[PDB]
């Protein structure tokens, strides 16, 4: 079919050093003759059937067609029976490490409230886009949000139980509203500038902790208005959580009320 319209000739790609193990730096030769710096995620698939490859190549097909500043564009796929996902290389890396760096004197200056909110808005904008294409993220976390060269935030990858919604921990279900829950935790990650969610609480204790009605606490710096937006992402009934479309406007309106 046209699921070779996402496959790229292996010859056009050279792999460099491992960035995490695997993710590698790379050079892609583009249709216009120039060379682009790429990141290259390699996936070990269950090759006992075709199920994994079908799911992969399908999702990849429409991930490639995602055009939006706050969503990472998939450039294509290579097969060395070993598939490789080819994404733009982001010199500024993930948001989580950026926030940690900001708390060092040598790293980025003290990020003000305004900038933290814009990051949250950027991520809402990307998730609002993905919701419109009826496309589940399933791994929203600060570490999976990338910084474009203009310092705008795009979403990427589309037991991490501390980002998984109560209904998804128990029932084994995942909807747009679970992504909203994950966006809540991400917002908290940003306001705390990179704290692990739920200090005091071990991973295996998270279901009971949530079940007894407890949620992430308001960070020290955090505006009440911001914390009420964050909290709204963790309401027990998925149907009570706002849409990304609502969250994005609430955050834009908050950001616009703060001075320049």
């Amino acid at each position: 079919n046209k699921l070779e319209d996402v496959v790229i000739d292996r010859n056009l790609l050279i792999l460099g050093k491992i960035l995490g193990e695997s993710v590698m730096e790379g050079n892609l030769k583009q249709e216009d003759g120039t060379s682009l710096k790429v990141a290259v995620k390699t996936m070990k698939l269950d090759n006992s059937s075709q199920r994994e490859i079908e799911e992969f190549l399908s999702e990849a097909a429409c991930m490639k067609d995602f055009s939006h500043p706050n969503v990472i564009r998939l450039l294509g796929v290579c097969i060395e029976p070993k598939p490789m996902v080819i994404l733009p290389f982001m010199k500024y890396g993930d948001l989580h490490t950026y926030l940690l760096y900001s708390r060092l004197e040598t790293g980025p200056k003290h990020i003000p409230l305004q900038t933290l909110l814009k990051f949250m808005v950027d991520i809402a904008l990307g998730m609002e886009y993905l919701s419109n294409r009826n496309f589940l993220h399933r791994d929203l976390a600060a570490r999976n949000c990338m910084l474009r060269d203009d310092m705008t935030v795009c979403v990427a990858d589309f037991m991490p139980v501390k980002w998984i919604a109560i209904e998804s921990l128990a029932d084994r279900v995942y909807t747009s509203k679970s992504d909203v829950w994950a966006f809540g935790v991400t917002m908290w990650e940003i306001a705390t500038r990179g704290m692990t969610p739920y200090p005091g609480v071990q991973n295996h204790e998270m279901y009971d902790y949530l079940l007894h009605g407890h949620r992430l606490k308001q960070p020290e710096d955090c505006l009440d208005e911001l914390y009420e937006i964050m909290y709204s992402c963790w309401r027990t009934d998925p149907l009570d959580r706002p849409t990304f479309s609502v969250l994005r406007l609430q955050l834009e309106k908050l950001l616009e009320s703060l001075p320049d």
